[PDB]
RNA sequence: UACUAAC
């Protein structure tokens, strides 16, 4: 969008051992691309901790190597309404990560299942 | 709940 942009800060200090980035991206980044279609926004994960140590920097989009800010979703839209819907769907995911009772995060279960399909390691047993 | 890495 580029006309309207906002940063949604991820509560890393409060939850230092929750993997928010993985829950947002999903297998192959597919969850984040769905969130973008949901909100009609471009969404990027940026800031300190948004890049695995240490990725092929020369293969990264502009601005991705700026770690001055804490971890955030950068939301970009071409109306204020869309931008706010983008903040909403990111906040939804953050809330899901923190308030899901152990083992009841359906989004994450589905993600890990789909990941296993892609890696050919799917199992459907109780062990 | 197979631990995700998009642009
Ligand atoms: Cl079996």
């Amino acid at each position: 969008p580029t006309k309207f942009q906002d940063k949604y800060y991820i509560p890393v200090d409060q939850y230092p051992d929750v993997n928010f980035v993985g829950l947002l991206l999903g297998p192959r980044g597919r969850t984040l691309r769905k969130l973008q279609e949901d909100s009609n926004c471009k969404i990027a994960i940026r800031g300190r901790g948004s890049v695995k140590e240490g990725k092929n920097a020369s293969d990264l989009p502009p601005g991705a190597m700026n770690f001055e800010d804490p971890l955030h979703c950068l939301i970009m839209a071409d109306s204020e309404d869309k931008m706010q819907k983008g903040i909403k769907v990111c906040q939804n995911i953050m809330i899901k990560a923190v308030t899901s009772p152990e083992g009841q995060n359906d989004l994450k279960r589905g993600q890990l299942r789909e990941l296993a399909e892609l890696n050919g390691t799917l199992r459907e047993d109780n062990r």
